[PDB]
Order: structure tokens, then C-alpha cells, then sequence
């Protein structure tokens, strides 16, 4: 919806931990895009977590997810890497830096892949990345 | 343009000071929205600076700008406060917190006030606010 980005922005603004941000991002991306989603965040070694998938989502390839994060490039539907899977693997990027990934598995892939929807989803991932960037840089400072 | 938000996001990501962010924001808002713009930032006392206007912009009311910042509400064209002026005064807000303002004076006010353009401009102000929030919170931490 028209107001969802603004509403998510308010919810992200008060997130206090990466988990808060991940939960908020999943809530909003799941409702606005009629999808199940999972945010993956790098650990101390730059390895994405969780390695498990939630009930209701199709398992994705963990190594291709790691590739997406490492290269800051999308994979899955809409790309030439795993073009046939029923989900998207999207980097959460601010500038050239990737702070995490979101895996998005829509109830209706043709609906998610409508270009206007893709452009909206890109804006959502930017706002999520900004929140992750803020929390990571603040934690490091402190 | 379609790609301007993403491009501004990349430029904001590498901003190192509020002045960097202000300059970037003015560059992009001015080009994407065919407008002149000025970002105003609070000083130590929460008073907006600069108090002067650049060549090429109509002078705005400094106290109404301060009102907009203090209340986190827009003024100028499109609002019931100074509805007749040829510019907008927009808070740069992340969540409930306002980090600054942007004054936007378009070459063609009817074009700027097209609702789709307003919705795009709102997204721009969100990204700018996020950058200001990041820099302010980091400076405070350090």
C-alpha cells in the first residue's frame, strides 16, 4: 500500500537490535508483498544466519544466498542465477555495502515480479539496509 | 527519474558530515524535482541554519521554518500553513524525530504538487533523514 513504506520507516526507526529490524522487515515485506520472507544477517565471520528456513518457506540454497551477500547481487527469480526458483534472494545494500539479505517467497510469483512491485520492493530493501547500517555502525562505535 | 532514489542513496551512503549530506540532498532534489532547494539543520540550540537564503531562491519565513522543524510538520504549499507561498517546507523525519528541513522551490509549482511527485519527494526526504540520523547518532556516540 501507499503508506506502507512510511509506516515501516517509523517501525524501523525504533528498532534496537538487528533482530528487531529483521522482525519488522519480515512483518512489513510479508504483508505489503503478500509473501513469506526471511532476513539473513552475517555473523562474526561474515556467514549468513539463520542457516535454517522457517515453516512455510521453500528451502533456498545456502551457498547461493552466501554468494548474493558476498557479491552484493540478487539471485533467484528475476536474475540469471537460479532464474527458475519460486523466490528472490535480495541484498540489503546501502551504497556498495551489503548488510544482509532478504529471501522473499510470494504466494503469487507473477504478482511479485510486476516491475512496479519490484521497484517498490527495492525501496523497501534500501530502508531496511539503512536501519541495519545504523545499528551496525553504532554498535561498532560503542 | 526511476533510478534517482537509488543513485542518491549511493551518494548519501558515503557522506561524512551533515554538510556532505545537505549538499548531496540539494543536488539530487534539485535535479529530480526541477527545483531549487536548501537543507536547514539545527545548531547546538536546535535553531535552524543557515538563516540566509541562496541566490535564486525566494526568501522563506525563518520562524515558520522553525515551527515546521519543532513540530515535525510540513508548511508552505500543500498545507494549511502558508498555503499560498511558492515553495514547500518539509521536515526531514525518521520515525517521530525531525533531523532537519528541506525548503523546495520548484520552477513549476503545479508540476511539483502532482500527488505522484509528492509521494516520490516524501521517499527522498526519508532517505535524507536516515543519513542525517546516522551521522548525528554516530557523532554523539563518538
Amino acid at each position: 500500500g501507499a503508506m506502507d513504506l512510511y509506516e515501516m520507516s517509523k517501525a524501523l526507526a525504533v528498532g534496537r537490535s538487528p533482530q528487531d529490524i529483521a522482525a519488522t522487515s519480515e512483518q512489513f515485506i510479508a504483508s505489503t508483498f503478500h509473501a513469506r520472507s526471511q532476513v539473513l544477517l552475517p555473523d562474526d565471520n561474515g556467514k549468513l544466519q539463520p542457516l535454517t528456513h522457517p515453516q512455510g518457506m521453500t528451502p533456498w540454497d545456502d551457498a547461493i544466498a552466501q554468494w548474493s551477500f558476498d557479491k552484493g547481487l540478487p539471485a533467484g527469480a528475476g536474475t540469471d542465477t537460479l532464474p527458475g526458483v519460486p523466490y528472490q534472494i535480495l541484498p540489503l545494500k546501502s551504497g556498495e555495502k551489503t548488510y544482509g539479505l532478504v529471501v522473499v517467497e510470494p504466494g503469487n510469483l507473477r504478482q511479485l515480479m510486476i516491475p512496479e512491485q519490484q521497484r517498490l520492493l527495492e525501496t523497501f530493501t534500501l530502508l531496511v539496509a539503512n536501519a541495519l547500517e545504523r545499528l551496525t555502525k553504532l554498535a561498532a562505535a560503542l
